[PDB]
């Protein structure tokens, strides 16, 4: 049993909700939290904006340290930082960015690092501002993704079309 209330069940392992990851992160405060990252920790709008801001600029902080020691992130990849007010730990994960021609194939390999922790809070990877379809991202991640999965989707309106889509 844990804490996320008024999912939908799409499947054995992911759910889905309309809600404000910032809002959610900050009522739940799960073990993980995912971020939407890009290869240089820059979190400048989308659900990265969204989530520094919500921290008080100190995830950029910890990123810019965290860039300057190890630099860039690789496409598909992820690196585990402080979850700061949100939860305990942030997952940045870099999906692909159509508007920079990033491979969609990568899409899969950025979810996979969600099978590393048992639990997240996460939003549709490469939705939003990086440019891909939405109805694409779920059906990678439910694909993909083996642990449980609690996914926010902030637009109400792409909420209501993701669940009526959902095979
Ligand atoms: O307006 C739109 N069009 N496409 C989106 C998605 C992609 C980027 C943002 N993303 C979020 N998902 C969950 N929580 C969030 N808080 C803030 C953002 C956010 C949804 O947003």
């Amino acid at each position: 049993v844990n804490s996320f209330s008024g999912y939908l069940k799409l499947t054995d392992n992911v759910y889905i909700k309309n809600a404000d990851i910032v809002e959610e992160a900050k009522k739940v405060k799960p073990t993980v939290v995912v971020n939407a990252a890009n290869v240089y920790l820059k979190h400048g709008g989308g659900v990265a904006g969204a989530l520094n801001k919500a921290t008080n600029n100190a995830m950029q902080v910890e990123s810019d340290d965290y860039i300057a020691t190890n630099g860039p992130l690789k496409v598909g990849g992820s690196c585990v930082l402080s979850g700061h007010n949100l939860a305990k730990h942030c997952l940045h994960v870099v999906g692909p960015n159509v508007n920079k021609g990033e491979d969609i194939q990568l899409l899969k390999s950025a979810y996979e690092n969600f099978n590393q922790h048992e639990v997240l809070l996460a939003p549709l990877l490469s939705a939003g501002i990086f440019g891909a379809d939405p109805i694409h991202s779920l059906r990678v991640c439910v694909d993909t993704v083996r642990t449980n999965v609690y996914l926010a989707v902030f637009d109400k309106n792409l909420y209501d079309k993701l669940v009526s889509s959902f095979l």
